[PDB]
């Protein structure tokens, strides 16, 4: 059956063309597998749930925007009701029940890993013709907001231009007691009835309300302003959009916007675990999260239940914790060709969840041909990267651009250009880093207190679990850029690495006994090929490579908009470095995980396209492109 | 079907009383569940392999001696073909043949955490009427062997006087080449042909085959001389008797002695992980044996397919390595009124592996009521001691008596008499210390770069994994005693732990944050109702304990052979401390693993009974035995 | 901490006994683990939903009435906005936002099993003081109602006597628009504003909304008035009251009446199948019934998450579907010392899901020392009644008793009084009826085209599926008694039947071949020590029994409310009969599943107490009562 929904409809009609119903819900509650839910333009104002399943990928349910309309799904309300109290600031009143049992100006940003707990912030927002606010604490505070042009990025400790520093004006205040919700804002001279003002209302746009509502397709829709709360992995973790703890979603084409924390969730539900590291406050979240890993096993997480979702060709930003987030529920899931920028800029609160995409057990999962910019962190893969493939992605104005924390791996990150200062946080083991163009530092550390699981391959099934020693990482082919003012960039991180397993066996096996005898040797790394210039610096032991400290590439990505040009000088020496073709014969096996580099069907893996997609050469020079040369270089990368 | 074996018999008969087999082995070939195989008088030198399995505790197959015959199995053979070399050595010659696949003289002791691995050391083994012999490395070190009177204790570095000072005169070597087996002997004198000499031939004596093989009971013999190996956690445990991976054994009223390595094994099998750090030595066996518990788990390790064998009413003694021994294979098993002595005193070999009872995920397990003396290592639970309760066992003359190692709970140890001079290894958490007399020091100390498994309740199912913080334990009305030039006996090793969960977590959670505000505070300990007498020292801020650093209590240990008493002198003030009844309901649970202290049922326990089994009031004198007091005490403990 | 909530309190307060909240979900939304909830004497007009919950049976959260207090929960509204029409009917109006997201009167019974179909009825109800009535279908209806005094009961096809007759005149019937709700109901002359008028109004009374909120305890309250849907195996199985797929519940001391279908539901949640064959209608519920037990499986349905809860102590009635149902969720629970009566006797609706207990998959449940009458089936145990044990229950007045459907066993039934005129529907196969007293037919059938699961021991674990050969049952001890007409009382439904399984095995072997040469020989039943008066007649082949169709013991049950008497005669040769003591050792493994008759421990049950509890000696009367005697016996059972 094709549904159709449209302004003219009614929920009382039968749903066709002739006869459409009125709200996406209604189709939602009577589709079925094979279904196909057709949208008209619109603006639809609703959470949608869908509530019968897929039964496969070709019996799937496609909910759909019509062919060249504009439907919009939107989790806000329009408020014209508003008075003027004085000055710039106006006021609006609303009953409880307008929100029923979700009210963002009563819950908060909160739970594990949630730093900024000084400040409370509030799931709630208000904006003029489209842009956000910020929230402030008092009443007292929304007179005369200070403009801001400068912000602290956390994590670095760097001072950083505010992109929207006239946003910063634009301040919204709220109470809730038990009978109404009172919400003020400065809007700096504008009438808000007579602009276009809308508030938070709904947690979600686009979202099941029990699990396993599997082969969902949504394409084609914009979805924006969703009361999102703090999604760590150690708690539920709803989205604005999401699968919720199921298989098969296919997520397309889509313009997604103004979540409150995280936007696109492939993420876990309460049952395996709810913040109990913030609630009962007996044990760490580290403790909690591995323990969720082995609640959802129970709970029959494994390839047949969970995962095997793709995320594809959208557009997402404007998101104060990720454009894509996720613990356990994106297992073998592909998420490519997407456009994410401007995530968690205004940082009205920070904690260590955010970041552009961030996936926690991101087994086989793809990530491919993604722009990500203008993020305090493009990507960061936290526990049980295994499988994981990063390829053919472009990072650049990012405060950092892709974190791997305790993995170990086989993860691969290729063909990628990381353009950003800040390139990489390495606090993993069992990578391969192959082709990429990394023009920032890489900080490299160890956890030796925190231990998590790896698994048999291709597999959810557990097989043990391991500290991060470091090193056992694979690095060929990669162009290394650095910068005055900018330490550690390249390779020389490793200088006290093995550089064969045959290596660190042999040293490790000198004098007889067991654990102590392997902490005491450093794992090897496999490093070969790379370049390095303008102050990079290389691993001592590497035999084949090209530094060149006085030679500066003058690195740039032109953002144009819709294209992006990747603009590169290289030394004639550029050519005399001849790449190998990487697979899975190459790649030397990792230690602790004692698994190979593949494909996530098994078979062996070749490495053989690179950024632009076009057929490696068996001869070929370093680099994500392989048309780069010496001398000038103007790429269209986007 | 009731079948005989006896010495008149023969395997081509019917097997009945009238008609009785010859050998054992033939009537495990037949045997179906419900059976029973009675065999008569007489020493049978075969390895008997029970071929099919019980079905249930009611339908069992029964091996069991004629009611007041002696029935011995041994793996030895008698040798009467010795030739005089030179001296008091002799030589025997046998075509390998002799001993098929498996040769005691080609088979090394080896294997993950064997340290002495400079000497190398066979499984083979002489007997002169009974005795067993050292064996030596040249053949050189037959003909003048030094007679020696004391050898030091590997782990407490401690020279201590050897047994029997005599068998150091009696040494063996052999060599094996292609086609023949050579053994030579010093018999210091005596005439190996015309004494009763025996070498190790069988690597078991009851040992199945196959795994699954459930339901056995095997009652009233004596076993021995049996050429068993290495049995560390990571590899196939073979035992001289054993249930070989299956469920519902009886192991009672048998004599067993003479096993190279350990006696009875309640251990894992190959398949889920063989030396491999030895073989491949790739990862430490600490990595292998975290991979092999989740191994077993997909092999079916549950309470529904593995363990709950009882092993009771047995002698065992004169083994190499342990009288019994078993990871993940011993679940939900019950060991009790055991009398295990002599274990690992010649010392010929020695690694991580060596104690009178080792068990490594000893889960539910119950050892009550066994004596234990005169052992290395009394007792040893080693990784996932959950829910295991050592109660009412008498430990003396041990170089050390018991040893709990990166366990965390909950584990109880209850009504003990630990006598030895250095009582207790503890690098665990998450222990209840309930009414024992403990009279030697406690080693405690945090492991902070292992982590290892905890389970859910009753059950094989992991819930997580966790390093050893140190601390999370109780101790409660326990009589401690310490001794000149000695240290470290009481509980003052947690003098900077705090005192209750709730405080704990009142300090932990002073700053925002996660792991490393927790690992900042010391753990919970709940002391009270203690007494330290002689040196022993308390937890200073226990509230109500009794101090006499000054008094001694004399206390000793008489072994009179079969029967056991305890002298001990306790002061006028000892009236004046009195034990609670502890329970499910006042022992707090333990952090980590969020368990409490219970039966294997599931139900509430009581801990109202003492050593000698008597039931108590909820006002009792503290220690063991309800029957001391104030002034003398000689007490029957066996 | 100790919640108090009061009729005089706010919830706003700070919950305490001095400043107690005011509505019981307040407390529902910030008690923990180890919390208590006292609620003070009232009605509470509520649908209580348990947030967090208990970590074990110490750390549980219990909800519980003030000492001494009555408190009530209720799911309906009064309603005092009645207008009358004509005559004796009355109406009232509700906005739909009255009823939220679930509306009674637009809520259909619905779903697998439900046989009538063609006589739509819905959830809601209406009450004048206190007495439910009657849907009608049409508007015209409500006018002249007509009085019945008899009604068909459906199973049994038997015309029987309405108990409340006068309730037959009061009818109601509602109409459902997109604004609001209408219900007429003919009052029959009372003023409906006047008297105390309710409705049914919300879907369940105490019941959390998430799933593993375990550990909570119930109790003192009464509860009433749920309009609680068509619960089959196959859908979610929500109830009046329940723990919501969870574990470790204790429901007592309560007085629970008037759920629309199920009141107390251990049932299944959602997820694992709903519905499927009514919705989908590809594939018969009996093929979704098995999937789900998989489904279940695979979602970590085991007895370390899922079951263990105690119902005890309470009183429930006036129910459409049963007091007690679930099917999976019930696991290893323990039903005792309830007293149901009134189920399912009005008979608006009829489907194979009603009895006053129905549990499926009811693994190791111990239903015991239960009072059951007046329904149209006692007890249904349907599938997978494994480990089962139904003892010393009394059932009278009921058109059916007990039904056991296509289960493998081994079920126990002992000790019980089964006193209806149709005891028995034995659709399986590997039952123990032991010491009943059974005045009854038994109806029992072989199922040869409905495959079911059996089960590894003692766990949720599935072995293996079977068809219902018939057979493989025992009786032992049972006294049978017919009447005039009653047919098929006794066991000479087995008279072709072999007598032991070597008999069985002997006769399936005599020619080779596979499954077709056991399914032509019947399988064994083990008969023994049974006494068969007035008419009921035994196997042919039972080798000691006591048979005189002429004798009537004149047997009756005498319900004075609170107690419950035994009056029956015995002939002189009662006192000859001896009755053995039953256990593990003396009952046959069942055939199929190969399993013995024992503890859920796993220990040896011995059948050695009495309906009465008293111990009884070697040599006692058969029957459920050792107190039982030649000549006259009056005896109180309740």
């Amino acid at each position: 059956m094709e549904y159709h929904v449209a302004k003219t409809g009614s929920d009382e009609g039968k749903g066709t063309l002739k006869d459409p119903f009125l709200t996406i819900n209604k189709a939602a509650s009577v589709a079925m597998a094979g279904d196909t839910i057709i949208v008209h333009e619109g603006v639809y104002r609703e959470w949608v749930k869908p509530k019968y399943k897929g039964l496969s990928d070709k019996r799937r349910i496609t909910y759909k925007a019509a062919e060249g309309e504009k439907v919009v799904i939107k989790g806000s309300e329009r408020i014209q009701s508003w008075q003027r109290v004085e000055g710039n600031v106006w006021r609006c009143q609303l009953p409880n029940s307008f929100f029923g049992e979700f009210n963002p100006y009563k819950e908060e940003v909160f739970g594990d890993w949630l730093l900024t707990v000084n400040e409370k912030k509030h799931l709630g927002d208000v904006y003029l013709n489209g842009m956000s606010f910020y929230e402030v604490t008092n009443y007292e505070d929304l007179f005369n907001p200070q403009l801001r042009t400068e912000v602290l990025d956390h994590w670095t400790q760097k001072i950083v231009p505010i992109k929207n520093a006239e946003q910063t004006k634009y301040v919204w205040y709220a109470e809730v007691d038990r009978e109404k919700t009172t919400i003020y804002a400065n809007f700096q001279g504008a009438d808000p009835n007579e602009e276009f003002v809308e508030i938070n209302v709904r947690r979600s746009c686009f979202y099941p309300v029990e699990t396993g509502i599997d082969y969902i397709t949504v394409k084609g829709f914009e979805m924006a302003h969703a009361a999102t709360p703090w999604a760590p992995p150690t708690a539920d973790q709803p989205g604005l959009i999401g699968p919720n703890w199921s298989k098969g979603w296919i997520i397309e084409d889509n313009i997604i916007h103004d979540a409150k924390c995280s936007a696109i969730s492939i993420g876990k539900e309460a049952t395996t675990g709810n913040n109990y590291r913030s609630i009962r406050k007996d044990k760490p979240g580290y403790q909690y999260q591995l323990e969720a890993v082995f609640n959802a096993k129970r709970n029959g997480w494994s390839k047949e239940k969970i995962g095997s979702h793709i995320i594809r060709n959208n557009t997402i930003y404007d998101c104060g914790q990720n454009a894509i987030v996720g613990h356990l529920g994106g297992v073998f899931s592909e998420i490519y060709n997407n456009h994410i920028y401007n995530i968690a800029l205004k940082r009205e609160f920070y904690g260590h969840e955010i970041a552009g995409i961030k996936l926690h057990a991101a087994i086989d999962v793809q990530i491919h041909h993604n722009r990500i910019h203008d993020c305090s962190l493009g990507l960061w893969l936290d526990w049980e990267a295994q499988g994981t493939r990063v390829s053919k992605n472009l990072f650049y104005n990012n405060n950092r651009d892709v974190f791997v924390e305790v993995s170990h791996g086989p993860y691969l990150v290729d063909h990628n250009i990381l353009s950003s200062e800040y390139a990489i946080d390495n606090m993993s083991q069992g990578g391969a880093y192959i082709n990429n163009l990394i023009a920032g530092k890489m900080n490299q550390r160890k956890v030796l207190n925190r231990s998590t699981q790896y698994h048999l391959p291709h597999s959810t099934e557990v097989a043990g679990f391991a500290f991060v020693y470091g090193g056992d990482d694979r690095f060929y082919n990669n162009i290394f850029i650095g910068k005055e003012g900018l330490e550690n960039v390249g390779t020389s991180h490793y200088n006290n690495c093995t550089t064969s397993l045959e290596e660190y066996i042999e040293k490790v096996n000198e004098v007889p006994g067991d654990l102590g005898e392997f902490e005491r040797v450093e794992q090897p790394v496999y490093i070969n090929k790379n370049a390095y210039f303008n102050g990079a610096e290389p691993f001592e032991k590497e035999k084949d490579n090209l530094v060149k400290k006085d030679f500066d590439p003058k690195l740039a990505i032109i953002d144009e908009g819709d294209e992006v040009y990747l603009s590169l000088q290289l030394p004639d020496e550029f050519e005399n470095i001849v790449g190998d073709i990487h697979s899975t014969k190459t790649l030397e096996r990792v230690r602790i995980v004692d698994a190979e580099y593949e494909s996530p069907d098994g078979k062996e893996l070749v490495l053989d396209t690179d950024y632009l997609d076009a057929k490696k050469p068996e001869n070929s020079s370093i680099g994500p492109i392989a048309l780069l040369k010496k001398g000038n270089n103007y790429i269209k990368v986007w």
